[PDB]
């Protein structure tokens, strides 16, 4: 047993290394690399602890900006595979939620440090070579991102144990946060190895299992991040892992009647087909099935007159040319004042026409290759059909997938202000601008209100505080986070919670509290020290 | 301008009126009552401010304790009525959520203030008259409990606005908690004049705006409550009143491509039959619809054979026999020790043949009647269903009669074996089984409760030993939602007992906490950097 | 538009870098001294935005350790200049208060982080140059306080409109924190960038707008902290810029009926002055205007035969004659113990007779020069009345010339019996005195005071006995004060806890109301003791 009312560490965010040269991240990562990309490994499904290759199809996992270059095998569950795991969930929920909180949350706040100390270089090297992200966005990713995902996970829901009523004279009344029944289906995506590892542990933290199938160009940091957890103590069949498209989990999945939930990504027809699939099935499910997720986007910036000209160019070259262009959103459109486009108009172009995109073990390349042949024709697609549409291909436009899937940095030209359709349709490192009359500021921000139902993000670029202020007035609603002198883009735990496209629900999503209150089911309990021993009421007197 | 940060006045639980006999607030109330009753009135719309009669059917509201008298008459609203509703409430938008919170909270905190004062009688008089509560059940619904929730909703508002996030080095992090983009459409039960009240009041202090369609029977009280918050100063079209079925108000709604969110109480089923239809049509509006609701259900009490008897008895009378059994739930199922049986059953069904329903006007009475002709007809299908059964017996009780009132006496089913939970649910109204067990099967009556029960909102102990306390705790954590030791299970008091829901339910931002004003909101992160990088290149490049 | 109860980043004191040699602080620094030094400019006014000479007459502003050498020119205040910045202070007004707090506040925030990197050699490398102020002094002054200053002010702020009433049942109380009516006009001396910087600042976070009129010697860094604040977002009009030695600028400020208020750090010969001039035309304010500021003083040091020598010996040095004895206060007076003296006096002598005074350019040298001619005059009289003094005996330094820069040698005055400048004044008492030379400092007006002792009882004995001699008191330190830290004081009698370092500065820019809704009044007027 135990007598005490206990605190969590207290987190703060994990600072992010540079791997400068000559620095001992560096060395170390190099080592990593080579013995990642050396030495291919089977990516088995890990279920009720226990790590196989299943009889499915067998699907090589590559690097991205190399694909002759071989990761690993998975192969592609079928539905016994499915059928296992949510097996193993079930049959390890009950000694999973029975332990006390604190032994479940150190299991990750163990799993933060091995991740912040000796396996760092490793997640995120594996991260760099399956994803194909240079090392900055493979350490603000993997390392820092997921890190800061479990200790701060860790200590919101403390908070939420804590949130308890008032108890009225003559009673006491207490809140019970329960586990919910049934297990969690996580889906993540190939953009971020923090996302993958955070969807499958943040409903575990609150005494839930876990069945998860990760994204196939994600899998190699995947299943080292399930190592990584077992070697924190991750009891067997908390979580598990099944590799492939999904597909045959999905089945599985949303036909057991002890579906609890699903944690994913993925676009408002996706969220509206699981609603439809739901509702249309409620009858068959034990619990109501809890829907949480996000969804991408892409971005917009508007430069007013007073932008500084540097800030703005830099802003616009990371905000769509940082990890490809392929974060949850980037940076697609730029509304440039026409005296500013004057200043830093040339130096954009040219900045993005010596912008490296290699093989990321280069470090000295500013990024790597799409993440898949797919992705690659999509970004062919919208640069062909920007050639022939009546705007102008100012730099780049060039593509090659003969030996990793690369397309270069590309600035398009467009006379008229961007439609937003057009850029939603590939997420790629192509940037439209369009460059306005100074005068016309704010027929521009209406422009911009009317005209993006799709941005997660955005950003004023003006010293002028009356301009900075009109854009956070006008462009309140026409996206989720909104930033002022800075790139738009992903958050840091703790300091750029919510967001989401306009008009959508997804504040529960992952990064505060509210995420993991979707975990619990929570009950109140009153005790009565004194009760009523006759049921007759005052009014009733003669 | 305004230079503050601000804090709302601190809500305590609005105290509750006995109206014993010679006490002024019982003369008060008879003055009201007899005013509400010998003056029935016309029962408008209230759209955009003004108050008007439809062309639809008209529909008298009546007495359910006496059905002959008339306290006034509604028109059904057309699809042309809930257009206009729409329209007003989208005209009324922009200026009301362009007033400072304060301003919006005072408009509740007055009406708080109002109701707790100058209308407390009138609007208990009304939901007394026209739900055929007793005054105590009015007193701690229209008054207490509606008061509550302003004030504390209120605070639970500010509490959310002061919620923010970590500043970096060289940076301001805010997040802004905005409105919805749309129209809250809030539809509300016969049940409770305060969550009447409250569903549409609710997002509207988050500077949303709402149609309100109240239940027809609740509608005297409803339209009281909007004169109410006029007196109080709400701005013309914010809160809309349809009166009728709501057949076409839900058919205008949920085709308006501004539907935002939907605030409203139903079953499983109608959760369900929501999600496919909006997930199904998820193209057609412009936000992702909102569905914010809580479920009904019939709750259990458990007695051990340490139970005192005088406790149990009591709980059992008002547990079932409250408001003839209408709240959200009521209790349907007890279990009780043999040994505790001897010693309370007898008297349990005297007082159960003596307790008195009847009209409300007098005081003397415990109860009313049942609140319209199809509840009464599920009444009469129960107590037929039982006098027919092999497996239970009418101990006492069972006597109906709508000649007069909608009139069903206080019964006690007996039943040899556990009852079924799924006859408990296929009514509303004053019918109690009790099932007697062997005191040394204890556990095993709670493994036949955890097992059987998918339905109950609450559930109850009563025990003095602690073992049996804490083993019920834990054998029936799951089995319902908010659970009582040593009480009735009942409706939770404001701030006391918050959240709950039935078995596997998902309803925990349902009103009553922070998180239910959350869902009126769109919270979105702002993040000003003061110094940002002017130069793209990465540390890891050189 | 938002609906948040927002927070203001959390202020922690800005670093203070060291300057050691082969630093990139201190290469950053000698490319801005150079590129001041080689390219004076024109110093303008600076009102509703506009960077204008005026007609007045010019005058250069020079290094005071190289005289020769100009820095910049400026042109002297006109009453035209004078009206038409109080004009564009007034019509800026409404845009400025009509901001919320949270857009006034990033303004200096990240003035403040613009301070710490890109602007931070070029200001302190100004600060040395036209005030001649060696880089420490420069660091801990331009950019570590006034830095300080625009963060700390911005918490305070916050902290301030945060105090909210208690509502009782039936209503709701809140208080508004108003700006003042009308403009707030800010002088500020040749002393302390900081100072020169914060006092126009100050009232404008709170929504004023102000009339600022800088010390014609520290001009040079007051044009570039205009500069500054322009680069982080101000606008027009909110803080203007009015050069020169002020005549003309209080003949048309202290005669507009719209002077909300004067902030004033300087001498209180001069805060006399314009005491006096506001009470005479009382009657012609709109608002009564509201006189904030704090005066000089001069520091005496007490050691205790406890005293530690070689602490007592550098507290001596560093707080007479850190940047040559011109900070607000400086140490002038020590009293010290004879068992004491015979263990530091030599050493202490010896010290100063080494401490280089010389061009700041030179980083090897501890300090400059005095800031201009009239005050290398009041110290060659200070230093020639010594000489010729009875009591008085020269025991080190005492030498000057101005041929070149400004310079007065550090000088160790000793007196048998009990103006800026590097001169200290040493008595040497018995031992067994101590308690005499406590009443003796107390019968004799000073800012600061310290006592250096290792003995508790004598260390409080000290803190006792001078309890109302000073407003700073100090223990086993220079009595040589950093924001948040060390706030208030004052010489005796003064009332200046409202000055800058506190919320209670900020207070004084602001008018606060109260705002009270009752939900459900009365509806009779008659009351229960009136019933029959
Ligand atoms: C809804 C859905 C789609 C949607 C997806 C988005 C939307 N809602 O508008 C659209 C409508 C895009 C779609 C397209 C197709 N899909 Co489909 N899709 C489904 C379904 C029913 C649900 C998937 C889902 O939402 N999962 C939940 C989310 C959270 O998980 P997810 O891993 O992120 O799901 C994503 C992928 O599954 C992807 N996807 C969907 N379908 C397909 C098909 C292929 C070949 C690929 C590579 C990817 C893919 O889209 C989802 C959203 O990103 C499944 C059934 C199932 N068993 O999976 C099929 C299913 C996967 N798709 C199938 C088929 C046949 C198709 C189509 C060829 C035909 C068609 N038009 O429906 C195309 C191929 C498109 C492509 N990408 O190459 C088959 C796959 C058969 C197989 N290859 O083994 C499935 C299994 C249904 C079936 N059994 O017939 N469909
Ligand atoms: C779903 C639904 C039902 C369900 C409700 C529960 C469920 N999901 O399993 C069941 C399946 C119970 C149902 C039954 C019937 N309903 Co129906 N119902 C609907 C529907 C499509 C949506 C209602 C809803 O969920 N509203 C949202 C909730 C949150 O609001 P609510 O006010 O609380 O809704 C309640 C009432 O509408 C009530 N209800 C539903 N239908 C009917 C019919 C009548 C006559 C009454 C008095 C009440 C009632 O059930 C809801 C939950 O308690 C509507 C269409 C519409 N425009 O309203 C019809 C609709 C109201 N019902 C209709 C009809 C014809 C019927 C039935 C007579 C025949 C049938 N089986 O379809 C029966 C009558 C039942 C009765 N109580 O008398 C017609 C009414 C025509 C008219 N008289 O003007 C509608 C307009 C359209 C339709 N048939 O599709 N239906
Ligand atoms: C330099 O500072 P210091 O410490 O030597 O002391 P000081 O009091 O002489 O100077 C402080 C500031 O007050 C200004 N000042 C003096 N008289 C003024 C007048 N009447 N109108 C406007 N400004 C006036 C000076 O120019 C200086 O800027």
């Amino acid at each position: 047993h135990m007598d005490a009312i206990t605190q969590v560490p207290v987190p703060a965010n994990e600072p992010v290394h540079d791997y400068a040269p000559k620095s001992p991240e560096r060395t170390r990562l190099r080592t990593e690399l080579a013995s990642l990309a050396d030495h291919p490994i089977d990516l088995p499904h890990v279920i009720g602890g226990r790590h196989r290759m299943g009889d499915g199809e067998r699907i090589d996992v590559v690097q991205p900006h190399r694909h002759a270059a071989r990761l690993g095998t998975l192969t592609n569950a079928t539905h016994a595979d499915a059928a296992a795991a949510v097996e193993a969930a079930m049959s390890a929920k009950s000694d999973w939620a029975a332990l006390p909180f604190d032994e479940r949350a150190a299991v990750f706040l163990r799993a933060a440090d091995l991740l912040a100390g000796p396996w760092r270089e490793k997640i995120a090297a594996a991260t760099m070579l399956g994803q194909s992200k240079s090392v900055y966005q493979a350490e603000i990713d993997a390392v820092c991102e997921l890190i800061d995902f479990w200790r701060f996970n860790v200590a919101f829901a403390r908070q939420i144990l804590e949130q308890q009523p008032i108890s009225g004279p003559g009673e006491w009344n207490r809140i019970d946060y329960r586990p919910l029944d049934g297990f969690v289906y996580a889906i993540t995506p190939f953009n971020f190895t923090s996302i993958a590892g955070n969807l499958p542990t943040a409903p575990a933290l609150m005494g839930n299992t876990v069945i998860w199938k990760p994204s196939i160009t994600q899998t190699l940091a995947a299943y080292l991040t399930m190592q990584l957890l077992e070697a924190a103590g991750l009891p067997p069949g908390v979580i598990n892992l099944v590799t492939g498209d999904g597909f045959a989990v999905s089945d599985v999945a949303l036909a057991d009647p002890r579906l609890a939930g699903i944690h994913f990504t993925g676009s408002t027809a996706t969220f509206g087909h699981l609603w439809q699939w739901v509702g249309t099935n409620i009858g068959r499910y034990h619990s109501y099935p809890r829907l949480v997720g996000e969804t991408g986007g892409k971005d917009f910036v508007v430069a007013h007159a007073s932008a500084r000209p540097d800030v703005l160019r830099t802003a616009l070259i990371r905000g769509a040319f940082d990890y490809q262009g392929q974060k949850c959103s980037a940076v697609s459109r730029a509304f440039i004042a026409h005296s500013v486009w004057q200043r830093m108009g040339d130096e954009l172009l040219a900045k993005a026409a010596e912008l490296r995109y290699g093989d990321i073990t280069d470090l000295s390349n500013y990024g790597g290759a799409l993440i898949d042949q797919r992705a690659f024709v999509k970004n062919v697609d919208a640069i062909e059909r920007a050639k022939g549409a009546a705007v102008t291909v100012a730099v780049g436009g060039e593509y090659d997938d003969s030996e990793g899937y690369f397309v270069r940095p590309t600035v398009l030209l467009s006379d008229d202000p961007t439609d937003e359709s057009f850029v939603i349709e590939y997420f790629g490192p192509l940037l439209s601008v369009h460059v306005y009359p100074d005068e016309r500021y704010e027929q521009i921000l209406d422009v911009i209100d009317t005209g993006s139902r799709y941005a997660l993000t955005g950003a004023v670029i003006a010293d002028d505080r009356q301009a900075v202020l009109t854009a956070l007035d006008r462009l309140r609603f026409a996206a989720g986070n909104f930033y002022v002198n800075d790139k738009p883009t992903g958050a840091v735990v703790g300091r750029q919670p919510f967001g989401g496209a306009r008009g959508s629900d997804t504040n529960d999503k992952a990064g505060s509290p509210l995420n993991l209150l979707r975990w619990t089911s929570a009950r109140s309990i009153k005790e009565t020290f004194v009760a009523a021993t006759d049921h007759i009421y005052p009014h009733m007197a003669v």
